[PDB]
């Protein structure tokens, strides 16, 4: 009882290593969940893409490092080979980098994108742990893993099909991931969300970026066949917390604004921007449109510059701008509602922020959202298409934000905030779940 060494394994001296795919919708959620780590003390160093590195610096505490894109811009295929693995390498560097060196602690674990997983061979080939990230929800992630072990082929233009699976409201054709508008890099992009589950049994940890009380049974079905611990939003909530924007919709008067935002890689065509500008330039709200400069060759000729301004054909104003920061637009008292792509962090965010949604889903997972979005979760309403016209896109938008229907899209939004915060607070499942990752890494 006298004489001896103690040891004491600490946030302070664990080092997390997290590497997102290099997609803002990838990056934005990994990066609240950095945040989130070093607020327990951790160490955390995040890795990504030299062309990503700028906006991930002006966002951040948090040890950044760089590596190289492992692309050129310009075939899908080719684009993917060539990039893992040159990020199999520069992030295999990065580790021994960090297990000889004296500033920080060795690495721990390896956080990366779920869909990286030959990154999990990199973690566990250089003796360390491998979490996997997933950026999408329990509910299309289940499809992924059904689709990987049922026929998912259609034909629709014979007959319509309603797919039923475990824990899973009935979905039909329009409702399943949307894969076929990539044509001829269909089964590529397939292949690459199906392989999410390739090495499932094997992930140290399982994240997924939503909250237990959104997907209650799916998330629970899941839980029994892989541990798997929801830790979203990572996101800071709305009651705990990029001038443009911010300027204007000051200006503007309570729930006045649609914002309308398509995310970083969808990509309209011309005529489908044109229906979208002539519903927004006829309606009775006020507009925020980001487009990014690469889109906006393709709007409308009658309306290169980086912002433009606008008083309506009904008296209102409008904003055309390349970029805005998304979490904050939504919680500003200006917003009525959110025409949005549905991709899954946007519909999250749009959730953390209580703002119902005009759903104009793409591809991928956006389609099977914008179901969960209408029918499910009951905060929003979803475009019938495929162009869509002014038309429809009108009476969506009379719909959430004119109708008493529109009220109630809106109590259900507010609704699923408190519960979302509820969930990243204190004694919620999500802070629960992420105290369990942290707290264990401790012990490894």
């Amino acid at each position: 009882s006298h004489m001896g060494t103690i040891e004491i394994s600490s946030p302070s001296k664990t080092h997390i290593l997290a590497f997102p795919f290099p997609e803002k919708g990838h990056i934005n959620p990994m990066l609240h969940l950095c945040n989130r780590l070093a607020s327990k003390g951790f160490r955390v160093t995040l890795i990504t893409t030299i062309s990503t590195y700028k906006d991930v610096k002006n966002k951040i505490l948090i040890n950044l490092e760089s590596i190289p894109d492992g692309t050129d811009k310009n075939g899908m295929n080719g684009y993917f080979n060539q990039f893992k693995n040159s990020v199999t390498e520069s992030v295999a560097g990065i580790i021994e980098e960090y297990k000889l060196g004296h500033d920080f602690p060795p690495p721990k674990v390896l956080i990366y994108d779920s869909t990286m997983p030959w990154m999990l061979d990199v973690a566990h080939g250089h003796g360390i742990l491998g979490a996997s990230l997933f950026t999408q929800p329990c509910c299309v992630s289940v499809v992924y893993y059904h689709m990987l072990q049922i026929d998912f082929h259609r034909e629709q233009s014979s007959s319509s099909k309603v797919l039923l699976l475990p824990c899973l409201p009935p979905l039909e054709d329009r409702d399943l991931p949307e894969f076929d508008y990539f044509k001829e890099d269909s089964g590529f992009v397939s292949n690459l969300l199906l392989n999410q589950f390739l090495n499932i049994d094997k992930i140290d940890y399982v994240l997924f970026n939503t909250f237990e009380m959104l997907e209650s049974e799916i998330a629970n079905w899941m839980s029994n066949k892989w541990k798997i611990l929801t830790i979203g939003p990572t996101a800071p909530t709305a009651a705990a917390a990029t001038e443009v924007c911010m300027k204007w919709l000051d200006e503007r008067e309570p729930n006045s604004v649609i914002y309308v935002s398509f995310g970083s890689i969808a990509s309209l065509t011309e005529q489908q921007m044109e229906e979208i500008s002539q519903a927004l330039f006829t309606t009775n709200f006020n507009f925020l449109w980001v487009v990014r400069e690469e889109e906006r060759t393709k709007l409308p000729n009658c309306l290169n510059p980086s912002s433009e301004s606008f008083t309506t054909a009904a008296g209102k104003l409008g904003l055309i701008i390349n970029w805005c920061p998304q979490l904050d637009v939504l919680r500003h008292e200006s917003v009525a509602c959110f025409m949005t792509h549905c991709g899954w962090n946007s519909t999250l965010e749009a959730i953390s922020s209580g703002v119902p949604m005009i759903c104009v889903p793409q591809w991928v997972d956006q389609t099977t959202n914008a179901k969960f979005i209408q029918d499910v979760w009951k905060i929003g309403v979803r475009v019938n298409n495929g162009l869509v016209k002014k038309e429809e896109i009108e009476r969506c938008i009379k719909e959430v934000c004119e109708s008493e229907k529109g009220k109630e899209l809106k109590r259900n939004a507010m609704k699923w905030k408190d519960l979302s915060k509820e969930a990243v607070s204190e004694g919620g499942s999500s802070d629960t779940n992420l105290e369990y990752f942290a707290s264990t890494l401790l012990f490894y």
